[PDB]
């Protein structure tokens, strides 16, 4: 349904990307965007993006007041470790998937450090440091 | 039919995540779907979103197209950036994005690599 500057991400990946990221609307809680779309570099025959996916966040925490729900980051990371971990169980694994693995498991593990330290705190939800 | 996933986070979650579908090309799956662990006032979730991932090579024919990995965690980065230069920042952020950029420096090198050897969109080694 979707035809084909500052709000494109810039990516780590330079050469042949599949995708452009790019984030929606104003800055919000904590300075962050809480939408972003996923759109492809590629046409259909008519100009439409092949993909046009959005991802919108979780905006305003849990015990605070007047919150959209979403999709929390921890989310996207443990879908991604289910699919590094499947491709390294099959025909097709690499040494750059297990780093990368590795590394999506332990910044997954720092996310729910700071999780838990919130919890303890009793902060969790709320808008503070 | 719970397909969820085993997730590192045990508390408090907000979300559960299940992986759709049946194994595809490299033994992994295409369709995930995140979803609530709360309801609305009539038994509705809250949240139900799907993520559909490129299922088969680009070059390949016979694909259908979506997202990548790198875009998720494109976009995690920015946010936790984001999150950094403001008012809630923390050690932890730091440490998890460090850790998520170079997740993403990794695969860019898996991306490089299958350039070089020529066979990226192609189902090789
Ligand atoms: N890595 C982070 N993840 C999320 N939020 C972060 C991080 N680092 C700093 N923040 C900021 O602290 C607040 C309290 O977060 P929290 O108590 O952990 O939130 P939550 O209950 O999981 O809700 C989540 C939503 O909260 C709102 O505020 C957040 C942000 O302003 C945001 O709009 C969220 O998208
Ligand atoms: N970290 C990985 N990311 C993706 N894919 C991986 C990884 N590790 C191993 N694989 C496997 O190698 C094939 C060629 O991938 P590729 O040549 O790099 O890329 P692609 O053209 O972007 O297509 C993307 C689609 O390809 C299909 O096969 C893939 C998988 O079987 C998949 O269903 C993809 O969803």
């Amino acid at each position: 349904h979707h035809h084909h500057p500052m709000k494109e991400l810039s990516t780590i990946q330079k050469r042949e990307k599949l995708n452009t990221v790019e984030r929606i609307g104003s800055e919000g809680p904590g300075g962050a965007y809480h939408e972003y779309v996923i759109k492809s570099n590629s046409m259909d025959s008519q100009g439409n993006y092949d993909v046009y996916e959005t991802i919108k966040f979780q905006k305003g925490a849990r015990k605070e007041e007047k919150s959209q729900h979403g999709v929390i980051d921890s989310d996207l990371l443990e879908i991604v470790r289910d699919r590094l971990k499947s491709f390294q169980a099959g025909p097709f694994s690499s040494r750059e998937n297990a780093c990368a693995l590795t590394h999506v498991e332990e910044a997954l593990m720092w996310m729910n450090r700071r999780v838990e330290d919130r919890i303890e705190r009793n902060v969790l939800g709320t808008n503070t440091k």
